[PDB]
């Protein structure tokens, strides 16, 4: 039987590694997306059709789920996985971005943070939710500090995180059933300035968890910017644990953070995107709204090798997406969906036969052209 | 190879019939339940998910479709079959509902009605959509008579819904391609009057028609009313072709229908009304929103064979329609629809049996306990 928590890697190509998680729900591939499922559900698809995608693990988030359904509700009945039905990983995140996304929603202490009806979270509650949604990956509760920050704050809301980490993990560790079959991750800070990621990758490091997270980063920043805090920030992480940055995002942007040493991702954009129109193709995005596409016969990307490329015309989807048709966003998103794990699979095994760097340079010459 | 369109009856008990259809795009069984599509789609469902369900044959609208995406469009790329992913056949109505229910859009006339952008429609132009369409069953274009109606008014609209069956007929016969492969029903009007509707029977039998379709009801008359213009309007229709009663409805209204001699139907409830959170079961319908399901792990119905009566609770249903979640959409389809589907199933098998007057009241004496 699959232990609670293994991550092997498998092959190597600068900072890039291909590899796998095993825990007890199942394997994940890395370097892995993870398709959000905030509320219970990967919005407009049923697990089975995820899974078809290829996803290996999806999404679920503290904060909402606290909210409604409920935390204890979804325990008393038989936790997440059980509830939506989806039986393979489930990460879940702390709330920790949405302290910083809904902070005027918010008052912040040492002890954590109440939203408002009222709703708190502090690490121990985080830890506590996360056990009663039956999570397999736990996100320490950080904050997500806001971008820009000055030196100051950024420092201030790191050493807060970090003080947060260490509850997270003596929280974690003092349940037994979540200690014995789930993993806890923590979470680098330190905005964009590199003396405080070291700061908060060596605070990381001595506390030790199953993989470490680089947060703080997709808040608006870009990808110069962003990239050149990956540069530095994911070597000082634990070289054996997997590293997840948390919201990203782009194709360009996953293919250029793999690069730099990143094993899993999660974001909105493929799910929200494709409701609102945009197909992602291997020739870059197209919104099928455009009227170029109302008699189009082609499908919406010429290699995908997807359900909804199979069967159905880009004609079509502009029909259904125009009149707002329920069919339309759930055949935009089991597309998108699909063409992010397609991407994720030509990177695993790009690297896996060592040419990763060429398939990133085809990659943007046909995606950017 | 299958026919144009036979139509078989196996087994009769009473008024009530069971049989089939065979058409060139597969085989009907009857009574038949016909879900809706509409604008090319059977909402929130894809194709394979609707005939999963059971259904043999779903119905699109010429009105609608004429205005979005377009009948020539639908033409040009290759017709409703092939555009939406359906391969069996579709029957299409032929917009004289929509000559009533959106009347005070419209300039009428012998020749036929223009709706305001403007968009006409008349016999001899509802034939040629349904036609650009690549419709299996055609309907005559008529008008569905609004109600009440005085006994003159309802009198002069059937006179002038035949004198347009008439054209509907010879625009039919005269395109060769489509006399070949579709088949054409005739609708019977008269409002709640026996001599008008004998009179329009009488004239929809000497222009000879494939099936015959009972118009003009389910338009806000009551069940009682209904049936009792079922109990003589049915009778005079050729005992040998299909009787199809548009727009029926609740299953109540669908047992009761069978009793009277239909065999097909088509009703947006299902599929509507399951998205407004309302779940059919053998205990009759409930509204899923309700906070007594919030925490129920029982399925939506105890018996349904449904894939989402195997995997999913009540509760997890309840969450998603009260989040406006569109899964719960999807799930609540497929289960109205399957549920319509077993329904008709065990009225065919209960004919073929000769036991459907008591499979009728054990499901009368259950479903209104
Ligand atoms: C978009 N860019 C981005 N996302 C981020 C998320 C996930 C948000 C999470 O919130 C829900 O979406 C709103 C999703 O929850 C499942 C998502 O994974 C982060 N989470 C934590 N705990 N800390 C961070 O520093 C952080 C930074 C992020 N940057
Ligand atoms: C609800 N009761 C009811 N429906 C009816 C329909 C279908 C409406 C059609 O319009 C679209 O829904 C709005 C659907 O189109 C596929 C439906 O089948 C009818 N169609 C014609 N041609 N003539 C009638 O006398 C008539 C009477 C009806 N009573
Ligand atoms: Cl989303
Ligand atoms: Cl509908
Ligand atoms: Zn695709
Ligand atoms: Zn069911």
């Amino acid at each position: 039987d699959r232990p609670r928590f293994s991550f092997s890697i498998a092959a190597r190509e600068g900072k890039a590694r291909t590899g796998t998680i095993e825990m007890k729900r199942g394997v994940i591939r890395t370097p892995a997306f993870m398709p959000v499922g905030t509320a219970a559900t990967v919005k407009a698809l049923k697990p089975e059709t995820v899974r078809a995608t290829g996803a290996d693990i999806i999404l679920g988030n503290t904060y909402h789920l606290m909210l409604r359904p409920g935390a204890e509700r979804i325990a008393k009945l038989g936790g997440l996985h059980s509830f939506m039905g989806w039986d393979r990983p489930i990460l879940t995140d702390s709330g920790g971005y949405q302290v910083m996304s809904l902070s005027s929603l918010t008052k912040q202490s040492e002890e954590g943070v109440t939203f408002k009806s009222r709703h708190m979270l502090s690490p121990e509650r985080s830890i506590e939710i996360q056990h009663l949604l039956g999570s397999d990956i736990v996100m320490a509760f950080d904050e997500c500090t806001p971008y820009p920050a000055t030196p100051s704050r950024a420092a201030s809301s790191m050493e807060r995180s970090m003080r947060w980490a260490k509850r997270s993990r003596d929280a974690f560790d003092s349940r037994k059933e979540q200690a014995e079959n789930a993993a806890l991750f923590g979470i680098q800070q330190g905005s964009v300035f590199e003396n405080l990621r070291q700061q908060s990758a060596d605070a990381l490091a001595e506390i030790g968890f199953d993989g470490y997270a680089v947060g703080g980063l997709a808040v608006g920043e870009g990808q110069d910017e962003m990239f050149r805090v990956l540069d530095f920030s994911v070597p000082m992480l634990p070289d054996d644990k997997p590293h997840y940055l948390m919201g990203v995002g782009k194709p360009d942007d996953i293919v250029g953070a793999v690069e730099r040493g990143i094993d899993m991702f999660d974001c909105v954009l493929p799910t929200r995107s494709g409701r609102n129109g945009q197909a992602f193709t291997w020739d870059g995005p197209i919104n099928i709204r455009n009227a170029r596409f109302s008699e189009d016969l082609k499908p919406l990307d010429s290699e995908c090798h997807c359900a909804v490329c199979q069967k159905w015309s880009r004609a079509y989807i502009h029909h259904l997406i125009r009149a707002g048709e329920i069919l339309g966003a759930m055949l935009m998103t089991e597309h998108n969906i699909a063409f992010y794990q397609q991407l994720m699979q030509k990177i695993r095994d790009s690297i896996s036969e060592g040419r990763f760097s060429q398939f990133a340079q085809d990659f943007r010459a046909r995606y950017f052209a």
